[PDB]
């Protein structure tokens, strides 16, 4: 009864949750989101946005892949989200994260049916 687009939910897309994150949401969250299991994240970026809003972007606009193909897509605009990352030489058991509550564009990739983020790149500074 499980799938993979919805592991990419709870994994990068955090929208459940309100802005305004700077304290250890982070640090605790992407721990908590099941993604420090036996080890720790070098780093990550939650958002703050509706899924609706993210997999419009697969229709809206289109980038590049690791691989070379239209596999990527980037949002049409800017969309909020929460940047984690490492800090204070963290490390698995420890994960320590820095929450920095911003918003811009975000790259991710979709695939299956219906065309749904299945993964997350990096986030984008502007247009």
């Amino acid at each position: 009864k499980e799938s993979r687009a919805k592991k990419f939910q709870r994994q990068h897309m955090d929208s459940d949750s309100s802005p305004s994150s700077s304290s250890t949401y982070c640090n605790q969250m992407m721990r908590r989101r099941n993604m420090t299991q036996g080890r720790c994240k070098p780093v990550n970026t939650f958002v703050h946005e509706p899924l609706v809003d993210v997999q419009n972007v697969c229709f809206q606009e289109k980038v590049t892949c690791k691989n070379g193909q239209g596999n990527c897509y980037k949002s049409n605009s800017s969309m909020h989200i929460t940047d984690c990352r490492l800090t204070n030489g963290s490390r698995y058991p420890n994960c320590a994260y820095r929450t920095s509550p911003k918003e811009r564009h975000i790259i991710v990739a979709c695939e299956g049916s219906p065309y749904v983020p299945v993964h997350f790149d990096a986030s984008v500074e502007d247009s």
